[PDB]
């Protein structure tokens, strides 16, 4: 079974860094939405 | 075994926090996404 | 930008699900840790 | 943003991947457990 758990520990560490690298590609279009904010305020509304 | 079941409760639970936190991120994109929608409905 | 967010709420959503099966799967594995731990405790007692 | 997209599907794919690989592997946990409580009733 410990063996199994290792393998089960492996695979929670390739999901961990799918989760990170995901979650950083999510910032990144995150500030590009961020600027369409602020142009498309400074267009429409001010 | 007992210190093995630790190792993978303590690194489950890590990975739900770090989950959480895409889950907030997605919260506020889909936020920034609907203020677009809310400068075209308002400003006409 | 009209259909470039239209992808993003795509890949968004997409995203949402695989979360939400990924969260599902680690309280599964949780519980197959729990049901582990309770033999491994009744041995150590025993 | 195009090309940023086309990285977050590709690692959308390798989840997806690695939930199923991970779903699978439990499965055969569990009927290991399912093996352990069998031969449990007499310690």
């Amino acid at each position: 079974m410990e063996k199994k758990l290792e393998e089960v520990k492996q695979l929670l560490f390739r999901l961990e860094l799918d989760i990170k690298e995901t979650t950083d590609l999510l910032r990144n279009i995150n500030k590009s939405i961020d600027q369409l904010d602020k142009y498309n305020y400074a267009m429409k509304i001010s």
